[PDB]
């Protein structure tokens, strides 16, 4: 098995001379080959908080990351890293990392205060942001790193080890090499699989402090509840390939693809790359949203409804999406703001906006099924809901619906709350 | 690799026209290939309490999981499932789960409160016994799964993530997705030329069955037919998997010392010290049409040697396979010893269950201390003191060291006895 | 895949009549063909406190375990076992472990109240001091075993599980498990030495706590692995504290050798107690030589830049280089020494004063790499390395060093430690 150097939305060569070494919210890295030498370009999508600049690379870097404070480069073969701070008052500094025989950097990362280096032996090697190294570990191999102020997302593979993936923060190990649920994968993309074996095309903290990654099934995975060791989950949150089938009218497209950046809130920043490539391609069109969605769809569903004629799609598919994407965030949400707090102001309203949103979904699968004769299912859709004022709405629903029962049971319901 | 669906005790359909969708110890679930449909028949061994019923399968299930409140149908590539209520005054649901490209449904259950479904690309999808969605969890490809009231045992496979298994109450993870240590089948050259290779076929991991005990302890029956248990589940750092049942080995000795290939066991579940199962006469491992009346296998610790035990049988007769007190007692002790631990925890976390659980332990304890003396004579008996004290620590009841020292003084081992009586001291003013 | 016998620093036959079972910090035994039969003979080191002794092998025993209590023999296909207290004042006894067909006995390893057995079939068989079966457990597949008082540190490997290890302390009267088959982050191996590949698939040459208790192993990279902070759950790290191919280069004055080889025995605080192996083959033979002494050395260094200075000035590593090293090496070994102290208490007498020669060693290797800094006109750089030092005194002589730096900037902000350590205390 060849380990290859990863970075974060990273594209290759392909045919052409140039590709992207990394690319997020902040911005994205190109190199251009240049006869012997290489020519590097790093430009922000802010341009009034950052200047896009230039430099010749005499290297050969492949490896790169980039945040708000810096940039990060990285050549896999003789083990040189530099770290380039955006303001050029905190000067540059190179260093060389210890390679033994075959060993390569497969993959790097850097924080305002750590700068993070994995090799394909499983080395792990950490330094402040001015080069001083702090600690040296035995890990196993790491494929893919990622880091966000003082927490650290890494994924590992060998053939001895599986598939696994490390959470840190500033030292302590909320994971350590847990297996990661990511799909592997199994033509014009040739290209990108010799350059991405794995298949994993990015992987980022979220705008709340979330590890996020995105493989190669294009289906966004968010950890749950890392925190709790023991209630911690994988959620698929967003599969790129459905909804694309469902903005496309149907059809089975080969020529629209997703290329992840970061994930703010409910919305995934991306690039659409149009064409037979899956990967991004000089020029760089302008980012795009896609908002995020639980994979409660049926294809099959969908298209037996969609054949008179977007996709369509049914008040209770829809509801029961609504209701658990509400359930789903309100939970990441209400953890993130009573173990960091209020991050950007509105946390409080969001949230309470959230579980409104929550009990509305409930109501309409509540209705479905009182207009479905479906006593006992209502009730237990009656007892998920949150706010007293939606109990009293699923009253008025109940009364239409000649339940008389559920009416009593619903009030029952209220007593127990009241108290 | 290939994703099959599985059930709990499921057999394969063979040259033949009909298989078990799954069996427990509530009944078994059998369909008929009838030309382009199939015909399925839910049937109880308690016909006081159930109805056995039958109706026409216009999809091709051949997913199924059986508890006492209902009956659970999957097709592995539709998606489509159905919940059927044994009690006709509930009525019947069906979903259809959402299926990616060459996703397959692995495995469904289902309890009086959930309904659970896995995938082969792992996600992991439950709600509640009405159909509600509550989770949608991305996991290691299932392979496995089964479930009692709120607790979720799993199983996954890779080739990437290797063998592992998940325990759940629902949310809460007591194991996520930690080494599953149980054989997987050997399909070799004399595999390939067996007859049984159609049901490895069908259940490449070789899961025959697995469920949560009586009691609520998780169980999994593989393809070396040992029941395997998993202890101390409730406190993550003390766990562990416990051989409780060689069932190749029991058979053995029921045989007297004989290595048969006619014979078989396939789980139903466990219940509290016996393994409820079906015993198979034939060349198959699995059971066929007509089902046999189940069986009770009592579960044995491995802890005998084969040689030593022809070598016993042999010195007894001359003076089943039998076995001298002494070395039966090794593993009576391990036995009691391990049922001891699972019981009283059980007690501790969720009380009584059944309502006998409390004079069960005591006969429990009391079957642990009288094998310990036993243990306790042989190391008399044989002038080893330090032996002999070190059985005497494990014992549990005050009168059982009172017994210990009758035992060192018929021995004529002073010295012994005064160690005991400190223990009893000891015990006595810790209280 | 096959499993093979395995036991601490053992050896194979190759084309002798001998090889060592197993080797340690008390001694080492040895086997040596005698027609049908083999002759075991149980050496030691401290010859004032044990007794060498010898006895005829009818079994063919390819297991052992050998600890300050006595000495334990397996043989992986019967499933004999022998435990041989060294006290004579107790009995031997002798059991045969339940086989099935091709199941094999992997490895075993005594504390002073368990008998431990691993099989190839994933089974994990326990017996008290006197050969009371205390437990039959099932597990990933234990092909290594060590251990030292009540702690038990073993490793796991299956085609289907991975590579894993498990930490557990069964004491007296207390009991805790630490790590439950968490992955292990070991090297796996890819000739003369066919014969030992042969003998040890996994390549663990060998494995064991440390003096003051920590897990080591040693695997077929030449790499002593420490297990740092496994004590606490969350906090748990596996530390590259000896690259022995690299040290080894550093010693022939950067040439790559290939008839020099490090046999580790034990760890004692920082130095690691080996053999050094000269020939071909790179595992010791009979006779043994004097037991050597490696001191530990953080993997560091890079090759290209050590002969670059080596040539402009074994190997010669400017101060400012060195420095991280050592830095590094204190700061490892710092963090251990503490963790055992708060824990289990001070155990052989000088820990106190080693370890406060400990923080010495680590505020100097801090202070050069301060100066190096103050010599680039990097302030803040230098004011990060200030922050790291524990001592006042050493906040001290960092301000005389950005005195005479003539950064005066640096001077004022490290003082503002000095000040807030000063309300803190």
């Amino acid at each position: 098995f060849r380990y290859m150097p990863f970075s974060p939305a990273g594209t290759p060569f392909g045919f052409t001379d140039r590709r992207y070494l990394t690319m997020n919210e902040v911005g994205y890295v190109s190199t251009v080959k240049n006869s012997e030498q290489y020519s590097i370009t790093v430009s922000f999508f802010d341009v009034g908080r950052f200047r896009e600049y230039h430099f010749e690379d005499l290297f050969g870097y492949d490896l790169c990351f980039l945040n708000e404070k810096g940039t990060l480069f990285g050549q896999s073969k003789t083990g040189q890293i530099q770290y380039r701070p955006h303001d050029s008052i905190h000067s540059n500094w190179t260093k060389i990392i210890p390679l033994q025989a075959g060993e390569r950097i497969t993959s790097v990362a850097a924080t305002p205060v750590r700068v993070i280096v994995g090799t394909s032996l499983g080395y792990f090697r950490s330094f402040n942001q001015f080069g001083v190294p702090f600690a040296v570990e035995k890990t196993s191999p790491i494929v893919a790193l990622t880091a966000q102020n003082y927490r650290v997302f890494s994924v590992h593979y060998s053939q001895f080890h599986g598939l696994s993936y490390s959470l840190s923060e500033l030292k302590r190990y909320y994971k350590r090499e847990c297996p990661l649920p990511m799909s592997l994968p199994n033509d014009a993309n040739l290209d990108y699989y010799n350059f991405n074996p794995m298949g994993i095309k990015s992987l980022f903290f979220s705008s709340y402090g979330d590890p996020c990654i995105f493989g190669s099934d294009n289906t966004l995975l968010l950890l749950s509840k890392w925190r709790s060791p023991e209630e911690s989950k994988w959620l698929p949150i967003l599969d790129s390939n459905m909804e694309i089938w469902k903005m496309s009218g149907g059809k089975e497209t080969t020529d629209i693809h997703v290329w992840p950046l970061a994930l703010a809130y409910d919305t995934l920043n991306c690039i659409l790359v149009k064409g037979k490539h899956i990967w991004p391609e000089f020029p760089l069109p302008l980012p795009s949203e896609m908002e995020i969605r639980m994979p409660v769809f049926v294809k099959s569903k969908l298209l037996e409804e969609n054949k008179a004629i977007e996709i369509q799609i049914p008040v209770s598919m829809a509801a029961e999406e609504e209701y658990l994407r509400s359930k789903v965030l309100s939970e990441l949400l209400t953890d993130t703001l009573e173990n960091d707090g209020e991050m950007y102001g509105n946390e409080n309203e969001v949230l309470a906006a959230l579980n409104g949103a929550y009990d509305k979904a409930l109501l309409r699968l509540f209705a479905s099924a009182c207009s479905d004769q479906n006593v006992e299912k209502a009730l237990s859709l009656a007892h998920e809901l949150k706010q007293d004022r939606a109990l009293t709405a699923a009253v008025k629903i109940s009364e239409r619906a000649e339940l008389p029962s559920l009416v009593k049971k619903i009030n029952n319901i209220r007593e127990a709350r009241y108290e």
